[PDB]
């Protein structure tokens, strides 16, 4: 079931925290407006509780040091180039890989969603956590809002299809669409 909104449902490798983003019974002009809603991890900003383009920066300022920049809508995420090292301000490139690829994806990378079907007009962004022959494990908030089973550090497993070459990640639903993966390093393919 369910749970309030902002409630640890678990965590995500390296001790990530995954909150329950249900807003359901908020009021949405000052769910957008109120400061209470702002994510922040020691004076950086993290993103807007509790939806998926905060914990994917969080995970990444977590675990890597590294943050996107601010995006208003999640599918954006596809168009960017760079990451940005918090404790200098470097930036790093970030390449962009659609699915069905041949280059497979890592765990760490950025996982978008265009707008559409289930993720509507924002689309949506999930963090691979662990590759397998036939599947990967990802975690991202504002998909499962109640709590994991014990010691699963992953919200969803997506099937992954290894043919001729290439890597074609299916969704666990019908209507969306994934745009692809994003791996840190330097456009070094044709």
């Amino acid at each position: 079931q369910d749970a309030p909104f902002g409630t640890l449902l678990g965590y995500a490798p390296g001790g990530v925290a995954i909150y329950s983003s249900d807003y359901s019974s908020l009021d949405p002009q000052e769910y957008e407006d109120d400061a209470v809603f702002r994510s922040y991890i020691d004076d950086e900003y993290m993103g807007h509780k509790w939806q998926c383009v905060e914990f994917a920066r969080r995970f990444l300022f977590l675990n890597y040091g590294v943050v996107f920049t601010d995006v208003g809508m999640a599918w954006e995420i596809f168009s960017l180039r760079f990451l940005r090292e918090v404790v200098n301000d470097n930036i790093l490139p970030l390449q962009a890989f659609p699915n069905g690829s041949p280059r497979a994806p890592v765990a760490g990378a950025l996982l978008i969603w265009d707008k559409g079907g289930e993720f509507k007009d924002t689309g949506h962004v999930a963090i691979i956590t662990q590759l397998h022959g036939n599947k990967v494990r990802i975690a991202e908030q504002n998909v499962i809002h109640s709590p994991l089973p014990q010691g699963q550090q992953w919200t969803r497993e997506l099937e992954m299809v290894v043919e001729n070459g290439c890597y074609t990640l299916k969704d666990t639903f019908d209507d969306t669409t994934i745009l692809g993966w994003m791996i840190q390093t330097e456009d070094t393919e044709y």
